[PDB]
């Protein structure tokens, strides 16, 4: 690769893989507009089976973006608004409860401190709808920011309804084929398994768990060649050819509320670059109730901004990071979950030096 990228990887990564006892990870720099890529280690560590540029990764959280993304593209396509409420699409939500909760506030977890998780024992359509129901918000719509697979998952299983598709369907045939993402899966083919990597908990061998609402929250699994793509779509939206999915990229890049020096966008987060990196690599607000300003109409894209999305399942760990005005990017795709400042303070430290 370029030197100024082989020298900034080989000084950071080598040392956190060591710090973190990493199985394996994958790493792609985005560097003027073209992908670098990197492995190290196993993706099955018993069958000493390396990390490759073929690798399939749990996205984790990460997958949020895709579910922001498809989202943008309903909303461009006319099919959904971010002002409708919920019980357009759940009219079995009607309650004064459910009053003014929006599909924007959905996607960006501001509907009033729904639950992180949706509990272990929902499985039926029916099991989902008491839950919703029997929900008891903490705060009004639009007031705090409580980030919940809840809220997102909810709001992806809903802005697919007036497709006529299942949200996989929809995925597949409006983001990942568009961008040509053929190894990008919610559902991995048996014949794709063979590069499946094993996650790694606490010395055991695991893959994320079936759930109410997953596809939509921490759902995807991709490649370092794949999610590379991604990092560049979103980086150059205006490259994209298909209409509704330039400008749905656009919009989940948008900014709707703001709380300190962070944003919310529609799976995306983002800041004002430069950044200060001790409040991303030390984030204070992302896994706390924020109180959030609304942003009306939402701020388009800003070119000069650190647009970023951190994922974990059981057994993975993952990052994505980019910064549009400089044309830089990093994708970090690892088989172990490890702490958040680890792999922020690490892609930082490559972009900066790169920038
Ligand atoms: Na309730």
């Amino acid at each position: 690769a370029p030197q100024q990228i082989n020298d900034i990887v080989h000084r950071t990564i080598t040392p956190l893989i060591e710090q973190q006892k990493i199985p394996g990870m994958a790493v792609a720099v985005i560097y003027q507009g073209k992908p670098y890529y990197f492995t190290w280690g196993y993706a099955d560590i018993a069958k000493k089976q390396p990390v490759t540029q073929q690798t399939l990764f749990e996205l984790g959280s990460v997958s949020k973006t895709f579910t922001g993304v498809l989202g943008g593209d309903a909303i461009a396509r006319g099919e959904i608004k971010l002002s409708d409420p919920t019980t357009k699409y759940w009219p079995e939500l009607t309650a004064k409860q459910w009053n003014g909760i929006t599909l924007l506030h959905l996607a960006t977890y501001t509907a009033g401190g729904l639950p992180l998780q949706v509990p272990d024992e929902v499985k039926s359509s029916s099991d989902l709808l008491r839950f919703y129901q029997n929900w008891q918000p903490a705060w009004a719509p639009g007031t705090q920011r409580l980030y919940a697979n809840s809220s997102i998952g909810l709001f992806g299983a809903l802005a697919v309804k007036p497709s006529g598709l299942s949200f996989e369907q929809a995925m597949k045939t409006r983001v990942f084929q568009p961008l040509k993402l053929n190894h990008t899966w919610i559902n991995v083919p048996s014949a794709e398994e063979k590069n499946y990597a094993w996650g790694y908990r606490e010395g055991k061998a695991v893959h994320v768990s079936p759930r109410a609402l997953d596809a939509e929250a921490y759902g995807v699994k991709s490649t370092i060649e794949d999610m590379a793509r991604w990092v560049q779509s979103n980086l150059k939206p205006l490259d994209i050819n298909e209409k509704t999915l330039q400008q749905g990229i656009q919009l989940a890049q948008s900014r709707y509320w703001q709380t300190g020096d962070m944003y919310q966008g529609l799976g995306w987060e983002m800041l004002d670059w430069p950044v200060n990196p001790d409040i991303i690599i030390n984030n204070k607000i992302a896994l706390a109730a924020r109180p959030v300003k609304p942003i009306t109409p939402p701020t388009p894209a800003v070119r000069a901004s650190w647009v970023h999305k951190t994922g974990a399942t059981g057994g993975f760990g993952s990052y994505v990071a980019f910064i549009p005005e400089k044309e830089l990017g990093i994708v970090m795709l690892a088989n172990k979950n490890y702490p958040n400042p680890a792999r922020v303070a690490a892609a930082w430290q490559i972009l900066n030096a790169l920038q």
